[PDB]
Formats: structure tokens, sequence, C-alpha cells
């Protein structure tokens, strides 16, 4: 009748897959889409040495989708699916976890600009691949969860109506110290576990409610799947979401690995049945 209030996050590797594939899965009884949020993986954080500015760097694949958002993103949004832009390190001195307070304020502004320009629903922070320097260059600090917390906090302040989501990994795995006297629960909307993670996040992000905790993420390319027991645990403990990374009906493992997992999610999380459309969406770029 109605879809359970457990959000399914689907991370689409834009270098490989068309995000419209997220439309191909429906819940038989409720008639609703299986996927609640699509994360475009991923844009990058980069440093412009000339203007000493940190900026959102989009590779040709991300750019393609943003540029053509009426084609690739609007159809998701029209169905009520939220579209989130991931931000990842990109081999230079800048990253998610080493901005000074001033730089964090400036980057949060950049994020806000990007989200406004392309009508994005929020961001996902993943602190990986930056080439952090020692000692820290000018306007950068030693990488730390506290510096990451500052960025997440400034991002929320810049766009209070949009989603701020973080990875339970590296320096965004915990924000135990208030920022300007505000707790994590006040600026983080969702914290997403690394593959198979299932522990409670309340102490990692003080103030974060169970509804903001995304558990036992699956990796559909590598074939790292959740058990039925792990999914039932989400329902019985009252957690708010689940995540799947790199779903792609065009990959050779779809029938043998992906589909059975998607059917298990429909059953265990939503107590319903999966309907797969069988609509081709290829990387047409
Ligand atoms: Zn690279």
């Amino acid at each position: 009748t109605t879809k359970a209030n457990i959000k399914l996050f689907s991370f689409t590797e834009v270098n490989d897959t068309n995000p419209l594939n997220n439309l191909n899965f429906t819940l038989k009884n409720s008639g609703k889409p299986l996927v609640d949020m699509v994360v475009l993986f991923s844009a990058n954080i980069n440093y412009d040495a000339a203007n000493d500015k940190v900026f959102v760097s989009n590779n040709p694949n991300v750019q393609h989708l943003l540029t053509n958002r009426a084609k690739y993103l609007k159809p998701l949004q029209d169905k009520g699916i939220k579209v989130i832009l991931s931000i990842l390190g990109n081999h230079d001195r800048s990253g998610i976890a080493n901005l000074s307070t001033a730089r964090a304020k400036a980057f949060a502004q950049e994020l806000k600009n990007t989200c406004d320009l392309y009508n994005l629903d929020g961001v996902f922070f993943d602190d990986e691949y930056s080439a952090y320097q020692t000692p820290p260059p000018s306007g950068f600090v030693t990488p730390s969860n506290n510096a990451a917390a500052r960025l997440a906090y400034e991002t929320k302040q810049a766009m209070p109506n949009k989603l701020v989501t973080v990875y339970v990994y590296s320096r965004t795995s915990s924000f135990p110290t208030a920022v300007d006297g505000v707790n994590a629960g006040s600026y983080v909307d969702y914290a997403i576990h690394d593959y198979g993670g299932s522990y409670d996040l309340a102490t990692n992000y003080p103030g974060l409610a169970k509804s903001g905790m995304v558990m036992s993420s699956q990796e559909f390319n590598q074939g790292r799947y959740a058990t039925a027991q792990a999914l039932r645990n989400i329902v019985t403990k009252g957690y708010g979401g689940h995540m799947i990374f790199a779903m792609d009906p065009n990959r050779s493992n779809f029938t043998s690995g992906q589909l059975p997992a998607l059917k298990l999610i429909a059953k265990e999380l939503y107590g319903d049945e999966l309907v797969y459309s069988n609509t081709p969406y290829s990387k047409d770029w």
C-alpha cells in the first residue's frame, strides 16, 4: 500500500553507468520506486594555485550529466528521487579534511553555487585520494576529523534545506566535538557505512538519530553483498537506510548477483516484491 520509511541510497559510478537505470526498479504493491536517493559518484575537490582557491572539479562524465540534467537528472527528481553530488579528493594538497575555517566557508559557498546551478539536492563527503602535504600549505591544516566537521557544518549553514551526508570512513567517520557549539546531529543528515558496516552511529555523530544511519552497504561491482539477517536488523533496530554501490543492469553479474540482491532488499526492507522494467539505459556519452 505505502512504502516503508527506510531510504535506499544508490551510488552511480558516472564514469561507467547512466543514472537513469535507477528508474528501472519499482515496488509491486506500493507502486513506488525502490531507490530513494541517487548519489553521483563523483565530483572532486581541487586546488587552483593561481587564485589560491579550492573548487569543485567535475570530470567530463560528471559535467556531461550536469550539463544535460533535464535528460539525466530531472526524470529522477520528477519521481521524487533526491540527487546528491559526491565530493572526493583528487591528488592535490586539498581535501575534505584539511581546510582552515576560512577555506571551509569559501568551499561551502562553492558547493552552494553548484547545487543551485544544477538543482542538486545535496552533497556526500568522501575523504579519499587527496595528496595531503606536510607541513600544511597556507590556509590548510593538518588533516583531521575536526577540520572535516567544520566543512560539513559550514556546508549545512550555506544550504540548510539541502542534504549533507558523510561516509563512515577515514576523517569523516566521527565528529565528536561540537562546531561553534552545535552537535553533529544538527548538520549531518545521513552518515553512510562502508561495505558491511553495521554498528550504531550515535556516539560517532552525537545527536544523529537512528533515521539518519545508513547500514550495511553493498558493493554490486565487487559483489560484496548483505545477508538477509543484516537487512532484517535494519528493520528491527529502526535504522533509516541502506546503500548499494555501482548497480548496473548492463554488467555481466546482473542476473546472477545484482538482481537476487535487489529482490532481497524489496522483500526484507519493504516486505514487497520487485519489478524490473528491462529498459536499456547505456552510457550514451
Ligand atoms: Zn585519480
